[PDB]
C-alpha cells in the first residue's frame, strides 16, 4: 500500500497471486515487487483434475542473462499464465503453483509452493 516495491518488504507480500477461472481454461496472475524477480523456468503452475489440462501458456516477460540461472525469461512485476483445458469435464480440479526467484537488490530466497482448489468461484487466493 505504501511501498509495494523494492526489497523493503518480505517475500510474502512482495508477490500478489491472483486466480481467475474461465470457461475455456484457468488464468493465474501474480504481481511481483519491483525489487523482486522470478524465473519463468523456475515458476510453476498447473491446474487439472488428474493431468487433464493441456499445457501452460506463460504471458511472456523479459529475457535476461545472469549467473543465478543464465539466459532465460523472467518477470520483474507481471507474471501470468494461461491454463487451457484439454478435456471436457464438469468436476472440480486441483491447482499447483510454485514461485522461485531473487531480489533485484541481490538476495536469494527459497521457493514457495501453493495449491488452490478449484470448484467454481472464479477468483481464488491462498489462505495463508
Amino acid at each position: 500500500m505504501a511501498l509495494d516495491a523494492n526489497d523493503l518488504l518480505p517475500p510474502e507480500k512482495a508477490f500478489v497471486p491472483e486466480l481467475a477461472v474461465a470457461d475455456d481454461g484457468v488464468n493465474v496472475r501474480f504481481r511481483i515487487a519491483d525489487g523482486y524477480y522470478m524465473y519463468q523456468a523456475k515458476i510453476v503452475g498447473k491446474t487439472n483434475p488428474a493431468d487433464l489440462l493441456g499445457q501452460p501458456s506463460f504471458s511472456k516477460g523479459e529475457e535476461k542473462e545472469d549467473e543465478f540461472f543464465g539466459r532465460q525469461t523472467v518477470y520483474h512485476h507481471e507474471a501470468q499464465v494461461a491454463f487451457p483445458y484439454a478435456k471436457a469435464v464438469g468436476e472440480p480440479y486441483k491447482l499447483v503453483l510454485t514461485y522461485q526467484g531473487s531480489a533485484e537488490a541481490g538476495v536469494c530466497y527459497p521457493p514457495v509452493d501453493t495449491e488452490f482448489d478449484i470448484f467454481g468461484n472464479g477468483t481464488y487466493h491462498p489462505q495463508t
